[PDB]
């Protein structure tokens, strides 16, 4: 059996995540989205809104689940008995903070693989960051984000 | 008749950008420099003092206008009617992120074009930010900037 | 004689700029380890605490020398009468930004070479900022860093 942890901040989560979630989850068995506190980002929602917006963006798939978490990721994955490392590579960079991340990783959980997938042409180039400063200015992001997001993002600047 | 916006930070306006600025303002009838407010950048100017600098350096050329803005980049450009986005591209250097600010604006902007100058040679290498850090380190930073640059970057620290 | 002045902020020393300065000790007469204040970056280790990491790193290489600045590296070289800049790649990071370093030192600092050192494979993935952040989690770090530096990010987060 093949268990994915796909660990990211989600803030928030994007099309570009939940494309690569859709297709992890049709790939493997079970799929863990891993929110990571991040509180060294400053992140705009908090660990719980972070999860229950990917919990509502992917709650039509049965084998995925999501879960937060703040300690070490290398601990997290051994507690969670995943085997794979799920990371998504835009273009391009980083990517090379990816390759850096994996080889570190692999130093702390020697069996856990990294595995690396990419979105959508189409939901590429679609990153938090901007999603976040476009909200805050009052654009338009229904089509970068699910509309849970959307709405989120649009009370959250309000 | 083209109307070419080019939007930045100009914390503070450079050679690099005077350069670009120079080249734009000999290809196309209209040039608007936009000044981006950009608090997350924290600048070292103030908005109108980064306005008055670019004004400044540009005052020579007539089909060159500078205006400061603090709201999304895609609204602000069709309040001034331009339909294309100038951009510099140096070393690499933050080419992905043009890439992807491209293609987030091509969503928000539809009508509006996105083309990419380089500067010389001789201007290539020279950021803003390394100018900000040498000068504040008492470093001369005269062969990196306009000379009504170098006094308000000399007084700047005093 | 040539004497090499190898910066960073350090914080703190690795495995990895320990490879580098093994070898460029057996490539120079005079190696000097220039550990910069940095107080933007609100390093963890404070100046004086980087700069003994860094001695107790290097002790048994009798040609290799640490000291501490806070000012203008382009001046500070000139005070340390060193010709030669060492900086190393730690794999792949922005080579474009040492380049843009480099050059406009080449500005400030005609006299002084810019130099560039790849370390082993073994030790090219190692990022002091993951470091702190591994150790800060209660991570095991005894394969990135020397075991005074491991003992060092041990007090600190307890
Ligand atoms: C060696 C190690 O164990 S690291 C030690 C330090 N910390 C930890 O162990 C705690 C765990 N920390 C994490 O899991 C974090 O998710 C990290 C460190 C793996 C990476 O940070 P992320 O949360 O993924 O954000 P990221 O680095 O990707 O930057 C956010 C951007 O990437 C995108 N993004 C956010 N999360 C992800 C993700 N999991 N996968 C792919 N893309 C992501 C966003 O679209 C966003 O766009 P932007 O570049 O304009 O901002
Ligand atoms: C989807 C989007 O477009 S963003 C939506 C939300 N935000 C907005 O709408 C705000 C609108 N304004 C902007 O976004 C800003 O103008 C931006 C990001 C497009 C430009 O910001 P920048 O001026 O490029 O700041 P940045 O630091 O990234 O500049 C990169 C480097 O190139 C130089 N530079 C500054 N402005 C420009 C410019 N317009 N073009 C080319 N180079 C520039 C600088 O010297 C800088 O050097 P540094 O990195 O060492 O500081
Ligand atoms: C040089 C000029 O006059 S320009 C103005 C800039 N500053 C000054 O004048 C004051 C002097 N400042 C310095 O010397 C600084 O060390 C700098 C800016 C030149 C270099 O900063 P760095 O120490 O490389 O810090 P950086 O931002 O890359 O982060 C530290 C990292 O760099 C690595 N590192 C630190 N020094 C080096 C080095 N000399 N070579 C290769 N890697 C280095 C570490 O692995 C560490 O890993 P990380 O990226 O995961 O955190």
């Amino acid at each position: 059996m093949n268990r994915v942890l796909y660990p990211g901040t989600f803030d928030p989560i994007t099309k570009g995540h939940g494309d690569l979630i859709e297709r992890a989850s049709r790939l493997f068995d079970h799929v863990i989205i891993a929110v990571a506190a991040s509180p060294k980002k400053n992140p705009l929602f908090s660990l719980e809104q972070r999860v229950a917006l990917a919990q509502e963006v992917t709650k039509h798939l049965p084998n995925v689940e999501v879960v937060g978490f703040s300690t070490l990721l290398a601990h997290f994955v051994k507690e969670q008995k995943a085997n794979v490392f799920l990371r998504g590579l835009r273009a391009v960079s980083d990517f090379e903070y990816e390759f850096q991340l994996a080889n570190m990783n692999r130093q702390l959980a020697p069996d856990v693989e990294s595995m690396f997938l990419t979105p959508s042409e189409k939901y590429s180039f679609i990153s938090s960051t901007l999603v976040r400063e476009i909200a805050a200015l009052g654009g338009d992001i229904s089509k970068f984000v699910h509309p849970a997001v959307a709405d989120a993002l649009a009370e959250r600047f309000k």
